[PDB]
């Protein structure tokens, strides 16, 4: 089937005459993919060879890894080899046969052939089934919980619950209001974990869980607001109001306080109420105003209220139901629960085996020593199954979140190579936490033009060449900015100094590797001033006093003074340059401070000449 | 009363573009469903089983089983039990261990020790033979792609072409030029993806791809620039000629304009032509001015044009040649297919799963938005194969770039560590952007000595016991720089103010750890200057008005506050500012006027305990 | 009305109509299609008959019906008619079903039953070796090296030792001190590889070893001091002496000088002496001084100073035993040694792969072009065999720190996890280097609040409208600071003049998503100076002067002069404004340098008036 497509949106003939045409060659198209269907499914000459038909020995069950299935060309040819050896074989002693077969591999005789045949079946079956209880294991409590990244937040309120979108591979979270009535924030975040937008949804409790339902490609909630089901989506605005939309409330727990929650696909939804009780229910039925109870397990009150071991976290499966227990510090213990829908314990864990900043450990190893757990999510996404649990790490008003998983033995390859595509790749500083040093035999300060830091040591700062004077002798600091799109860049240089003066002169270098030629921007001078002044050496500047080209700074002393060639003064001043024009007349201007003899002397000192000085 | 009404043309767009969209959409559906078809008849290999097979019975075969028409597992059930209950009747089965050595592992009564051998031993051997499959498998519709890295640039035009240097380990990329001739430059990276040099080769087309080759350890490229191969090593030099170099054209192609590409290790090279015909050639053969041709492909125009579906990027392997579709966007989807030397094609890929930064899946979560699909490599290494897809997204003259790649079930980490090798391992702020926090219990500005950015709440902010006077009271900031070979910082202070003005304090510390003692260096303070300048406080400062250490401020202003201290009568408060720090305790202290009404300038030298009196 | 093309309405909505439905209709037409393919395939019971199918004949059958290629049903007409013929025999023995099962799986024929049962086992067997094989295999020279981590340090003596805690998960290492006598330092990790803390222990020698000890879940190290062993802990203090504690010094190795090293557990200790023997001994046994020798190593003397090939570091396993060579340059070419407690010498290993920051394997693409190997630690946890070998790369005062790990299939997750850890997570730069672009349609400043560097091109600045002016027509910069607590940012401009100045401000911004209200703070500028004054422009000012209002710009030009109020000076006077009270007033000066003419213009500008120009 050839269509045209490209058609001609200007021209009115063409348009008009390529619908009709497409239309009719789509039309021939479906009958002759009919009739070749009913050509192979009746009279077909050639439609299978052999080697495509697989032939099961034995019904039983058709289990993943214990097939009984053989190729009917094999079939064959094992059929015409048996009768061909019935036909073609000569018969020789019983007992000769019998004794000889009863040997196993390994070399002990056993009396019955039934013997070494077990033998051999069940170490063969050993040796296979530990590799297949390995390949698809999924067993909790021998696996180690690893650190997957971190939400961010709005303010200072620990988050509560959070969830993954399985179209966008967004991630959501729930912040507790501080209105007088308890509602809750929802925040979208990128798949790895960066902020975006916000919903502010007041009265609707302190946000345990919610529930999600997709439709038409587009995820909808369900909340209990004012005793309304509510289904409603997200947008970047503020407050819903359930009065607009029509709620969905079964009967049976109208009276009685519930929250929803549902599972990752987003297909079965459970509502946990105040006395304990989860029930499993249908969304659909759910949707048809249908009641319908699955099943239920209660859970004792040691856990639910906050006084003993608080209420955090639910997760959902399709044959497991998941709870985790109170406070989480060294006291009470943070554990997680395992049930069956029959109504059935099966295993718990303690969290002390987590990775912190210090070591792995309990809180004591980490921040402020303060640390909770605040929600459980569980995930089986392309065939591997994953439980996230989350946790609270920091102080009172100083609060972030963390998450953690556990595994089966793909696991998140693909959660880490999340991660790392929104990370840092260039490195600008060591890990260790120190700074890049100089490679051996810099010369020009323009040959090193690298994204990072540099420092320098003062023994090479030594070789360096063509630097300002001001920066001889001490250490240097050399911090280059990120950079241009022609990998252009700025440069900053600091001095090192305990006492005395820090000064920054900046430029920009233009690489020029591609067509651009070499090019060096002007310095720049900050301003800036410590406890003690800059001392000046004459044989430096020649004793011209109007050598001092560079840019504004202060001096102070006396016989310095003594040697120049402006007023005799018998004590020292500043050198300032107000200002450059276009020539590179530059506004000089030095000052005296008490009234014993006050002056403050003035002159333009163009490139060649001076002008007198006077007040 | 309601007369007719008529509209332009122009605003029937949006439609007809839904319309060719949705053609396309059909076209797909057919394709797709007629390849499943043509595969189901003759290669796939578990298409029906023996249940839903009928059989009829011919008139030989009626005399045996009486009736007409069975299914294929019960007549082949029925024979092989003729076949076994004939043995039966041969022997006299009076013996007691082969009776039990009938039954099987799960409780079967057989008819002899066949039936119990076959089944078990074809038990054992599909379980062994998928979990040995399980490794092996390498089928591009069922890989999910990661991602890999960013490459660099050096100026605002999209890449071409790039290539895994099988020695170093390093990439090679090429950007087009913008030349009225069509010239192509050459960048060496990192193994990371970070530059290194360039070299410059003009009126060499519009470099869509090239070729390797490999001499004693060094790496050699051909490309077909002014009619001549040229066989020549990289250097960071500019300009390369056909004159200093040997040509080696098979007269075949000598008219045509073609560019080669390689395979990994570089042993082969195929040549593309401008009919759009891809052939086999090897090296060796080239080296030694022999002609061989092996297979060839034949790709239609549709994927070939500008104005249908342009061209990005090749690669071929031992037995598949790989080629790629054209613009990527919402339409014109890119896709991979995968071929075979025999001319045959084998599957289709869409590009729309990848992971974007806003999100998971195409162009909406993209940027600003301009994915362009614009390269392929292939190359196995160390036993493991994975094939990469490149990418160049952004706007105009702000464009990024992107590798992905599909990998069989462990072929990443090399390459994840490669990559985590030259990336940044200390936390300079958190994860999500913000900054960390102080410790709780800090007394002492020397004891936030640890690398990174800080933010100091308010409430505690003063609970500090060492901080200039001038920063008391409103939140405060604290960034400290990387580090010193000993480990000393450079500390910085910023204060937290919306309408007045924000200052800068910077200093030298030793922590002092081995062998070095702790030490504090002096301060330094820059000069802001904003709407309103601070507020002297008679108070704070005891009134002296010469209890001012502080250098640079600026800080004055106001009437009142002129009274309290002792310059007399001022009406007005001047204000304060240091010309010179001189030397040990000494500045140059200026207060001054705006404007007359009286215009005076009163100066002063402060000693460290007298001070000579003021005069304009 | 040459122009446009004009279409009824009521007729072109009816295309529409027609179009869509024939759109729905096919797309129904492909989901009926595809089901009944679908029912085809799985499910329906009578896809063929038998006459359709082709199966081929094989090397054994042609010998039987002559043929090549013939349908199901006359192959299976040709089975039934010679089973209906087959005869055999008549003995009496059981015989028969014996020579029946000589056929094994692939057809052949084999002389008695011993042969079959051997060879299908066999065939089944080498199979399962094969893959029980390919996990559990620790095959040292066909492991390929990867990067783990970078360790921290104080000074710039390379590091020699370094071991793992079993417990907290953290790192130690050792750096030799460089006083007289020779001691060494020890240093606490995080458990990524930053620093905690220190300790010093005086005279103790190059500290290439030490032995540790876990006792009640306390660490304790071993280390041959004075001829004393001594067993101490870790504290934040200084200084080791062997005078307050007791010794464990064996009687036999009093005279020989020896250094402790100790396996991952901790259960037993070795000594390596200055001959070069090594001898396995138990900790328990020396904790109740018992003097055992279990096996003893043979070490060539080539290996042991430093004028033939050095030492670097050591490792011991339960059953095997590893060692290193010399500097590892282009010469002396690092190697590994493996070694087996019967005293036999197993395999050879060349370090020259390994990854180098331009490099993938050598030294030439390395640093300085300098790096010697340091150490080694054999450890498994968790069930993985993992080998880790240490690196310092640098030159002279300037030296880094590099781990390379060997491990089994599967076995970093953990570690990669480990670094994942501390690493980092928020993106401020592209991979290469750049900066962030801006985004395409950007209207005002102030929308763009997100933490990272920021650059601009002219082209956007044209649009920007909410920037000051001196900033016009220019490349701009835009830098944001890290983040507050409520997602508040600083954001800093600068001009990109190569020419001119650097000009810098500052403002802060509140988003207010949550609670609070959008709010922009003033700016704040920073004063500089270069080699070039500004050049004000009178068309921009209104011809005000005082209509200035930024805060210490210089300006300057003889031209403008006449435009402003300042009347017949005929020479650029500069422009400074000093100062801003509380109400908005500020301080304008304008000043003369020379002296040809001298004078000083300050007038107060208010809100709404000004006054004299006075000096």
């Amino acid at each position: 089937v050839e269509l045209d497509k490209y058609l001609p949106v200007n021209r009115e003939e063409a348009f008009r005459n390529g619908v009709n045409k497409n239309f009719a060659k789509i039309e021939q198209g479906f009958s002759q993919r009919d009739a070749v269907m009913n050509s192979h499914q009746t009279t077909q000459k050639n439609a299978h060879d052999t080697e495509q038909i697989l032939h099961y020995l034995s019904d039983k069950e058709k289990d993943v890894y214990y097939h009984s299935a053989l190729d009917l060309k094999h079939y064959l040819l094992l059929e015409c080899s048996r009768i061909s050896n019935l036909v073609l074989g000569a018969t020789t002693d019983q007992s000769v046969e019998l004794k000889e077969s009863r040997v196993d591999l390994e070399g002990k005789a056993h009396i019955t052939l039934y013997g070494r045949l077990l033998a051999d079946f069940t170490r063969l079956k050993n040796a296979l089934d530990k590799l297949i209880e390995l390949e698809e294991s999924f067993d909790i409590p021998k696996i180690e919980p690893q650190f997957w990244t971190e939400l961010g937040g709005i303010r200072n309120v620990v988050q509560q619950y959070f969830w993954i979108n399985k179209l966008n591979g967004r991630v959501y979270q729930t912040q507790s209001d501080s209105q007088a009535q308890e509602g809750f924030y929802i925040n979208e975040l990128t798949p790895s974990g960066h902020f975006l937008g916000t919903m502010h949804i007041p009265k609707g409790g302190h946000g345990t869980s919610l529930g999600v339902e997709y439709v038409n490609g587009q995820m909808f909630m369900w909340t209990n607001v004012d005793k309304r089901l509510v289904k409603f989506t997200f947008k970047a605005d503020t407050k819903l109001d359930a009065t607009l939309l029509r709620d969905y409330m079964p009967s049976s727990v109208a009276p009685v306080f519930f929250a929803p929650v549902s599972d990752w696909k987003g297909e079965k939804m459970a509502f946990r109420r105040s006395d304990g009780i989860i029930e499993l229910r249908d969304v659909n039925d759910l949707n048809k105003n249908i009641d319908k109870v699955y099943a239920q397990v209660t859970i004792p009150l040691e856990e639910r209220e906050n006084d003993y071991r608080p209420m955090q976290g639910v997760a959902i499966s399709d044959k497991n139901c998941y709870w985790m227990s109170g406070w989480g510090t060294d006291e009470n213990i943070g554990k997680v629960f395992v049930y069956d829908w029959h109504g059935k314990l099966l295993d718990t864990i303690t969290l002390d085996n987590l990775t912190q900043v210090t070591g792995v450990g309990g809180e004591e190893y980490a921040s402020d020593n303060h640390s909770e757990p605040e929600g459980l999510f569980f995930t089986e996404d392309k065939g591997k199954k994953v439980l996230f649990v989350g946790f609270s790490t920091g102080g009172t008003r100083k609060r972030h979140h963390k998450i953690y998983g556990f595994s089966q033995r793909g696991g998140l390859e693909r959660y880490s190579s999340i991660v790392r595509n929104g990370a840092q790749n260039y490195p600008l500083t060591r890990g260790d936490g120190k700074a890049h040093s100089t490679p051996d035999g810099l010369t020009k300060l323009s040959d090193l033009t690298k994204v990072g830091s540099y420092y320098a040591q003062g023994s090479d700062v030594a070789l360096l060449t063509d630097l300002p004077v001001e920066f001889k002798g001490v250490p240097l600091w050399i911090d280059n900015l990120p950079a241009e799109q022609h990998n252009d860049v700025r440069q900053v240089i600091t001095r090192r100094s305990t006492e005395k003066s820090m000064l920054k002169f900046e430029r920009m270098i233009n690489i020029g590797k591609a067509e651009q030629a070499f090019s060096v921007g002007s310095w720049t001078v900050y301003q800036s001033q410590t406890t003690r002044g800059e001392f000046i050496d004459a044989s430096i500047y020649q004793n011209k006093l109007s050598n001092i080209t560079s840019p504004k700074m202060y001096m102070t002393a006396e016989n310095l003074f003594t040697d120049h060639p402006v007023k005799n003064g018998n004590a020292g001043w500043f050198y300032e340059n107000s200002g450059y024009g276009v020539t590179g007349e530059f506004r000089q201007t030095i000052t005296i401070n008490s009234s014993l003899r006050y002056e403050v002397y003035s002159r333009m000192v163009f490139a060649d000449r001076v002008s007198e000085w006077f007040v």
